[PDB]
């Protein structure tokens, strides 16, 4: 068991909001976007809080991270330009980061291809996913990909 602290960055559009509250599954709480669960992954539990927020927490939000989770879609070129910009931002300020190429469905919308998307993790040095929030493709296997990754860190 563990708790890890995991953000959700990208444009807005691409399926932030969506992809957290698929991990959040199916009022008291003070503040909004932030989402709980316990994940059993490889017979072990661990919980992550994953923040969809992206002022001090605005300041505070790029080095409070246990991993990030950058999204774009693959149907906007312009979402996956800014993702670019994005892990350049993490620089300027050893963590985990996912690079996930969100509306996997809109297959024929495509602006981005695959081989440009892997290409980014390889000039990143990071992981890389394709998902759906919409056909639920993926987004388990993202959130408990970013758990296994975490667990590298600590062993
Ligand atoms: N087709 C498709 N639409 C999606 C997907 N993920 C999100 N959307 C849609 O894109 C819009 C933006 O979603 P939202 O989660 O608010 O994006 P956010 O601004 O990044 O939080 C919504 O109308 C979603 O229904 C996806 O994987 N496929
Ligand atoms: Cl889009
Ligand atoms: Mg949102």
């Amino acid at each position: 068991m563990a708790l890890y602290r995991v953000v959700l960055l990208g444009d807005p559009g691409v399926g932030k909001t969506s992809l957290a509250s698929l991990f959040a599954g199916k009022h008291e709480q003070l503040g909004e976007d932030v989402y709980e669960r316990t994940l059993t992954v490889d017979g072990e539990d661990t919980t992550l809080v994953v923040v969809d927020t992206w002022s001090w927490s605005q300041e505070s939000c790029l080095q409070g991270g246990s991993a990030y989770v950058i999204v774009y879609s693959i149907a906007d070129r312009g979402s996956f330009e800014s993702a670019s910009e994005l892990r350049i931002q993490l620089r300027r300020t050893h963590v985990p980061i996912i690079l996930v190429g969100n509306k996997a469905d809109l297959a024929r919308c495509r602006e981005v291809s695959v081989e440009e998307g892997r290409a980014c993790a390889v000039v990143f040095d990071c992981k890389f996913i394709e998902t759906s929030a919409t056909l639920q493709h993926n987004v388990a296997e993202l959130f408990e990909g970013v758990v296994r990754q975490l667990r590298l860190r600590r062993r």
